[PDB]
């Protein structure tokens, strides 16, 4: 599948319940690091097996190169693919992780694509998910269903009428972090070659989905998913599965804050 790198792992000896695909560009060290010492550390959750993996791909630069490629020898974690690693590839990025669990990972219940500036509460997650009895052809996340394309020239976000010539786009969830059925990577896959691309990956993603009739549902009844970011409190992040904006700096503060107040109970 053209894998320059391939996670040590082995999906049919311990198919995980869940399965972290987290994007960062190679620079992005530190954001990696907290990630494997917080959400990101593989653990049984419930007796449900966790597992998390970085998507990255390549970078002109030799040091940062070399320094992946260290990082890769020692954590075993990276799953990387021959394309510039930069903001308007990210659409590329997504279909590696999608394309690694199809070919490697078919075994997974769930998998989640997500953002490196996150805070993510896999033990609420995985107690929503367990709950929700949706197994097969399954998308939630931060639900947008009636975006239009944005047409401000200087916007981030900012798609021509080339790129995208009509005025509304398909229902689809916030990038920072959605999560699906491990099946619905078998799916997309198939059909992404046939689907209208856009370099906006959750845009993307949302048009495949509507091309396999695959809708989108709210994992909850209580909103779970926050692409705008949150003030922080330990009884909000024990009820939150994803907050966005979040530092590595921040990260590790909140982690600590959540184990330093286990076992206080919350209204
Ligand atoms: C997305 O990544 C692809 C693959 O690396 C980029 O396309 C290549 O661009 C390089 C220049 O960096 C050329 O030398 C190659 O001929 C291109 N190869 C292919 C297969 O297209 C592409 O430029 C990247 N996209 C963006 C927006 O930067
Ligand atoms: C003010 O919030 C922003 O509003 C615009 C619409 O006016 C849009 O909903 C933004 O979400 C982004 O939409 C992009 C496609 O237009 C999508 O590719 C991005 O990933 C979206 N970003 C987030 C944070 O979900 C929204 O931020
Ligand atoms: O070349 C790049 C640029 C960004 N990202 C990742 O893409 C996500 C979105 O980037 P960012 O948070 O900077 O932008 P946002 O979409 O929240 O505006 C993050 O996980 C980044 O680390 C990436 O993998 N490669
Ligand atoms: C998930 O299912 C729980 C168990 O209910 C039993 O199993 C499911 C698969 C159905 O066959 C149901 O008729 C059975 O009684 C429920 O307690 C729980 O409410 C369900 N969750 C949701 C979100 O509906
Ligand atoms: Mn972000």
């Amino acid at each position: 599948g053209n894998f320059l790198k391939l996670p040590d792992t082995d999906c049919r000896q311990t198919p995980p319940f869940l399965v972290l695909l987290v994007t960062s560009s190679h620079k992005q060290l530190a954001e990696r690091m907290a990630i494997r010492q917080t959400w990101g550390k593989e653990r049984m959750v419930k007796g449900k097996q966790l597992k998390t993996f970085f998507l990255l791909g390549t970078t002109s630069s030799a040091a940062e190169t070399k320094e992946v490629d260290q990082e890769s020898q020692r954590h075993g974690d990276i799953i990387q693919k021959d394309f510039l690693d930069v903001y308007y590839n990210l659409t590329l990025k997504t279909m590696m992780g999608i394309e690694w669990v199809h070919r490697f990972c078919p075994q997974a219940a769930f998998v989640m694509k997500t953002d490196s500036d996150m805070f993510i509460n896999v033990d609420y997650l995985t107690e929503l998910l367990l709950k929700k009895n949706r197994t097969t052809r399954f998308f939630t996340g931060f639900l947008k269903l009636n975006e239009f394309p944005i047409r401000q020239p200087f916007s981030k976000w900012f798609v021509s009428k080339s790129e995208y010539p009509w005025d509304r786009y398909p229902p689809f969830c916030s990038g920072t972090g959605y999560v699906f059925s491990g099946d619905v990577a078998s799916q997309v896959y198939n059909v992404s070659k046939s689907v209208p691309y856009i370099k906006l990956e959750d845009v993307f993603v949302g048009l495949c989905l509507e091309r396999l009739n695959i809708r989108l549902e709210e994992l909850h009844s209580q909103p779970t998913f926050f692409p705008g970011g949150l003030r922080f409190s330990v009884c909000l992040f024990r009820r939150i599965v994803a907050c966005h904006f979040i530092k590595p700096r921040t990260l590790l503060d909140y982690w600590q804050a959540l184990e330093n107040s286990r076992g206080e109970d919350c209204p």
